[PDB]
């Protein structure tokens, strides 16, 4: 299934700090952020997505249309400019953010009843699992 709508509550997080470090996020922010449970809210209608990632320490939203490149400022995460593109590979939603960092982006897929995601930057992969609230 390609339908990723829902309020997704984190069950598992792995190597979130490695991903943040590859983005050069500073020590103090990483030390706090690595402790935190996350939520991911996805509003999906056709190609049109609204995605929110939140914890007690951040609340980041991004809107996009599958298949349409968008020039993006990454805002409070790392204040960088990238050319972002989200597409489907089978039932995997793949985002590539072209810019200074290599291998940068994320992937999301439904597996069983859960939402799995990968967060990538450089040689680092963060793996996460969420349950649908
Ligand atoms: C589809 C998944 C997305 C858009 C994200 C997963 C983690 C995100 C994130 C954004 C910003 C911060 O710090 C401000 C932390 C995590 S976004």
């Amino acid at each position: 299934t390609r339908d990723q709508n829902g309020t997704w509550e984190m069950e598992s997080n792995e190597n979130f700090e490695g991903w943040m470090k590859a983005l050069d996020i500073d020590f103090a922010t990483r030390k706090i952020a690595v402790r935190l449970t996350q939520t991911l809210v996805i509003d999906q209608d056709g190609d049109n997505f609204k995605t929110k990632s939140t914890s007690t320490f951040w609340n980041y939203d991004v809107d996009f249309t599958v298949g349409v490149e968008f020039d993006e400022y990454t805002k409070s995460l790392d204040n960088r400019h990238v050319k972002a593109l989200v597409t489907w590979e089978g039932d995997v939603l793949v985002c590539v953010q072209k810019g200074e960092k290599e291998n940068r982006g994320w992937k999301k897929w439904i597996e069983g009843d859960k939402l799995y995601e990968e967060l990538t930057c450089g040689d680092q992969v963060c793996r996460q699992v969420f349950k649908k609230k």
